[PDB]
């Protein structure tokens, strides 16, 4: 019986046994001292007491429009609120990482080994009193139970935010290149060694893949024109595999970055708007440099094209997300006189914290067309049949659902859901709450203060037993929403610190990275500083679409 | 005919070809400013105005005996010097890092190929008038001619500061975890995908090897006992790969975790001593720890030994290389307060500055015996032979050679000092003065400032003909030494920065890492704390012979 089991030391204090039936906790650099690290020293009581609840600040974020609107518009208070976004979000993480699925300590293997996700929280010891450590019951509640009765969509639940299927896609497609579990060998591993936002489900995992997408003129992808319109290579022509079913057509078997973007015409859409975008990167480019060659045109358009997604991602992305009136802005330049970490490790609960299956809609609605799931995945003809104008048209007036508030899974991805229940205890997370307080936050102490309400905390509560024993997917689905918002609190708290640290932790953002020349000059800088999602989809759509993360 | 052949952009500013005939110097953070980044700013020229030269630098830390005994006893200040040592040095390092072999600018096929070894300057364009851009003959003199008339060892010279064979031979089995040429693919490559003290030199590069060399009991690395002592197990035993020549006998075929170590029974000898260390701190961490299991006792001893090295290195390797009065320190929270990348890429110049051929002898003593190279290289008969014991005592009494002054390699290795220099123009090394420049040193302005003396300078007027054509590693070599020391001013100045990177920028001084738990308490702290040469040997060398990296 692991001493370390009922996770004794507190505010990120380190147990260590000493003895069979012994702990000690290492209180070092925490703030505070005693047996659990649960006494806080006179400065530590200070901040405690000064620093608002996330809530309060969230309020602020998101009122006082009339404030926010000057502020926006003067760059000395601008920069300075972002600043302290960025600054407060990344110190909850550690950088450089440390744990893994298979070391609940520090240790070389953990910190070296790249194919492993690495971990926030250490994972729950072998031989421990209850699967999540102390509390709760000696077996968790059935996965397919949980998913039923506290997951799956009875009634479709819109995003009161107002996210569309533009949205949707994006964040699949965006966090797909990141989040590449290799599942054969287990939950914990990943495929994207390059562990952040290289842009590898462009351009491929590998040079020899990369090699076969390539044209190898002008620095350009290979493509091919149907009905006058750019569209990713076949599988035939680059010998790249890609994750087909048997029913696909040769001529229909696109080779994408991603093996798997096959799988559904939404990631499809993206990865050929991304590839239209290279190519017109690498046109800009030779008109700027006749002298330069194919190879460096190409490795200069990936700079930009990083650039652009990370610039989106931020001023569209997560401004949408976040519901402020605050305008977020990418800005590297704040972070060259503060202390910094330029890298970054996938956590695999950040993985398991977006798995956002109720964006989901019970059909796909394309133009006068409706979809269901059987008949949309591994549909390229539905694509090529409609067009990416079509296709942008209407996914950005389709709404997607709520993530947070429960029951709201549809039941064509109920295995999926299980999934992460079941990988979630394989790879032996800890619970919910124990991650709460990891990110600094208050633990619930009732399922009601969970949920905000009466129905499904009373079915958590048989299920569980023990507010402290509900697990960490789950918990996030089911949590109370904040007032209009698609996400609860711990949704955010825990999610921002991971999204904003692999942005800004990117090698691009660094001081020796972060200037005109690495982009080809100030033309090919301006582009990374004046991307937005509409640029995107106007530059390289037809008829130049208005395009949204939000329903009109 | 590439516009930048010429380099000319001063002060770590980035030239970029803009058409086919001009250029544009990024002059970003560099301080200056101008068509070619040569004109300082305010702040720049009162820094130049209020800054020394290094050789008044390294005349003050060697001298003063007295008042450097009383800064050294009072922690305040040492430690502020220190820090700042640390700190002004680890700024003229790229990290993350930037350029390699292949890429003379930036692309993220340089970033994130950690085959490659990356690049401190690009290399020089392949269309350019001179090898080296536009300076010197169209050809570069004969590498051959090089070594026989500037570099090869006439009569012997000894190390003025006494280093000894103990340290020659620590050199080469501590920098030879991170300088691992794969030389069957090219200069430009690193078996070594680590980049830094990740001490696989013991351990093995891969989970595979080091499966290989472990025991998995008590958390040891395998061994046998050979005359009542710890040696390393065979490639028989333990079916780990090896680079032995057909000569060698099966029993004398030792397995440890750099396949090239049994090259010599120097660098066995270290192997030897660490791997008995290793299973030494098993024995301290399972007194400590009954309730540890294998792999805990195992990762905890690596990340202790890790800790080890970097003290030894530090306060006993480089403090000896300095000559400074001052105490130098390994103190980790010295950085915790300042801007400091805890990340580190192995740079092609680090290794070629650190080919230190010259500190080898005309033969190796050992008790009564005299080995030439014949003999000694891939010979571990000799190390059974006389013991651990015998050869300590006998290496730290043999002086080595000087490596600055010219003339003083061995014959015996006379087609490696030939290959430095190949490998340098194949990899397309900037020139000398290039590199003095890149990190803030004056250009010599001719061979007779080079080597301060009249006799080489004009073999090399007569070899290259320009100083600014003088290469990177004869010139290193040739460099006028400092007053009775072993290095001249380039190899401290350019050396110092990646080395100390290295050393600080270790994942264990992080923040995160650098605390009791993570080695398994205060005993695992106190190891660190009180590591060091002496302590090394007399902790794993029967007897506890008295060493040290000088002759006594
Ligand atoms: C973030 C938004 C998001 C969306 C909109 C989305 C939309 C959809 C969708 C739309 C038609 C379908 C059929 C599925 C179905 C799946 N999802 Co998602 N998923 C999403 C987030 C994720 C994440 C994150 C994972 C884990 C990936 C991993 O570990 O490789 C995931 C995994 C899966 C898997 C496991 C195999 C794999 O994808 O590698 C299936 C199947 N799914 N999902
Ligand atoms: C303290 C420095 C030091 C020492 C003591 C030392 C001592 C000895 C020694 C007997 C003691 C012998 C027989 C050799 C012989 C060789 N050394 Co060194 N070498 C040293 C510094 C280096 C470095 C640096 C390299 C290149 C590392 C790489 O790329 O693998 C090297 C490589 C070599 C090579 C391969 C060529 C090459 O990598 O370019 C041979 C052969 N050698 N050396
Ligand atoms: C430091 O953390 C320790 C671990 O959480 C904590 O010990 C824990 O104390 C609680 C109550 O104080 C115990 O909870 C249960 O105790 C008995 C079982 O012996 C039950 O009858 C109770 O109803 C209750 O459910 C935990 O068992 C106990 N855990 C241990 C000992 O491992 C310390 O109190 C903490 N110390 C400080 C100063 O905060
Ligand atoms: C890091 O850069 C390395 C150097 O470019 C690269 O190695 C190269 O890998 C490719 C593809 O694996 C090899 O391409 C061809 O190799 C032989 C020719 O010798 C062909 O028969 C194959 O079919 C293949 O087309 C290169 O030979 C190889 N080059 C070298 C010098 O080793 C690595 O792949 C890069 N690392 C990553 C992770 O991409
Ligand atoms: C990173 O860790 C994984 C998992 O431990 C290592 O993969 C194992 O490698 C050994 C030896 O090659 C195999 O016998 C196992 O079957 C592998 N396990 C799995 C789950 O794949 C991997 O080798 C490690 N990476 C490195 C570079 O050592
Ligand atoms: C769409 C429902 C599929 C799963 C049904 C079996 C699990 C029981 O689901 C039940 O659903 C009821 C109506 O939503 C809820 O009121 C109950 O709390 C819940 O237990
Ligand atoms: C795919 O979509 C097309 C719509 O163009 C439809 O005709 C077809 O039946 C769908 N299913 C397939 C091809 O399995
Ligand atoms: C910059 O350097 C180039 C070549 O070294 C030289 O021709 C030019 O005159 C320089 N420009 C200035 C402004 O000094
Ligand atoms: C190796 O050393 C042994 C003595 O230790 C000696 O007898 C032998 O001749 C040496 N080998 C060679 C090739 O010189």
């Amino acid at each position: 019986k692991n001493p370390c089991c009922s996770h004794p030391c507190q505010n990120r204090g380190v147990c260590m046994s000493v003895g069979f039936d012994q702990y000690k906790c290492d209180c070092t650099r925490t703030g505070f001292y005693g047996e659990n690290c649960s006494t806080p020293e006179f400065l530590t009581r200070i901040k405690l007491f000064l620093k608002p609840t996330p809530n309060t600040v969230h309020y602020i974020l998101t009122h006082f429009k009339g404030f926010w609107n000057v502020v926006n518009n003067i760059p000395f208070l601008r920069n300075a609120i972002m600043s302290y976004v960025l600054t407060s979000r990344s110190h909850l993480i550690d950088s450089p990482p440390t744990y893994n699925a298979d070391y609940g300590y520090k240790s070389w293997e953990a910190f070296s080994n790249l194919s492993y996700y690495t971990r926030a929280l250490p994972p729950v010891p072998d031989d421990c009193p209850t699967p999540l450590g102390v509390k709760g019951k000696k077996q968790l509640p059935d996965s397919n139970e949980i998913v039923e009765k506290l997951l799956l969509r009875r009634k479709f639940i819109p995003d009161p935010q107002g996210s569309n299927m533009m949205f949707a896609f994006f964040a699949q497609h965006f966090t797909h290149q990141f989040f590449k579990t290799d599942h054969k060998r287990g939950p914990a591993f990943t495929n994207g060694l390059g562990h952040g936002v290289d842009l590898n489900h462009i351009y491929g995992e590998t040079l020899a893949r990369q090699r076969k997408l390539r044209l190898f003129k002008d620095g350009k992808m290979k493509y091919q024109i149907i009905d006058g319109e750019m569209y990713p290579p076949t599988v035939k022509d680059t010998q790249a595999e890609m994750i087909y079913p048997p029913q696909v057509p040769e001529h229909l078997r696109f080779a994408v970055g991603q093996e798997v973007f096959g799988l559904v015409p939404g990631l499809m859409m993206y990865a050929t708007i991304w590839l239209r975008e290279h190519n017109r990167v690498c046109d800009v480019l030779k008109q700027e440099h006749p002298e330069w060659g194919d190879e460096q045109l190409f490795q200069t358009s990936r700079l930009i094209l990083i650039g652009e997604t990370i610039k989106i991602v931020i001023e569209d992305y997560v401004q949408h997300l976040s519901g402020y009136h605050f305008k977020l802005k990418f800005d590297p330049e704040l972070l060259f006189n503060k202390q910094f970490q330029y890298q970054n490790r996938i956590a695999a609960e950040f993985n398991t914290l977006y798995h956002w299956h109720p964006l989901l809609p019970d059909t796909f609605q394309i133009h006068d067309q409706k979809y269901n799931y059987q008949q949309f995945i591994y549909n390229n003809s539905i694509l090529l049949e409609h067009g990416i104008t079509q296709f942008v048209e209407s996914f950005t007036r389709q709404i997607a659902g709520r993530v947070a508030g429960g029951r709201n899974v549809p039941p064509a991805v109920q295995k999926v859901s299980q999934a992460s229940i079941d990988q979630s205890r394989q790879m032996k997370y800890q619970s919910f709450n124990e991650y709460r307080k990891r990110f600094m936050l208050k633990p619930y102490e009732s399922f009601e203060e969970l949920t905000g309400e009466k129905e499904m905390s009373a079915e958590l509560e048989a299920l569980y037993g023990d507010i402290d024993a509900v697990e960490l997917y789950p918990a996030l689905l089911v949590e109370k929403p904040r007032p209009d918002a698609i996400f609860g609190e711990t949704m955010v708290e825990v999610g921002a610190p991971f999204s904003l640290k692999g942005l800004m932790g990117n090698v691009i953002c660094s001081p020796a990275y972060w200037k005109p020349s690495t982009f080809g000059g100030e033309v090919g800088f301006q582009i990374i500083n004046t991307a937005s999602i509409q640029s995107l989809i106007c530059n390289n759509v037809k008829g130049c679409p208005f395009t949204s993360f939000s329903v009109p």
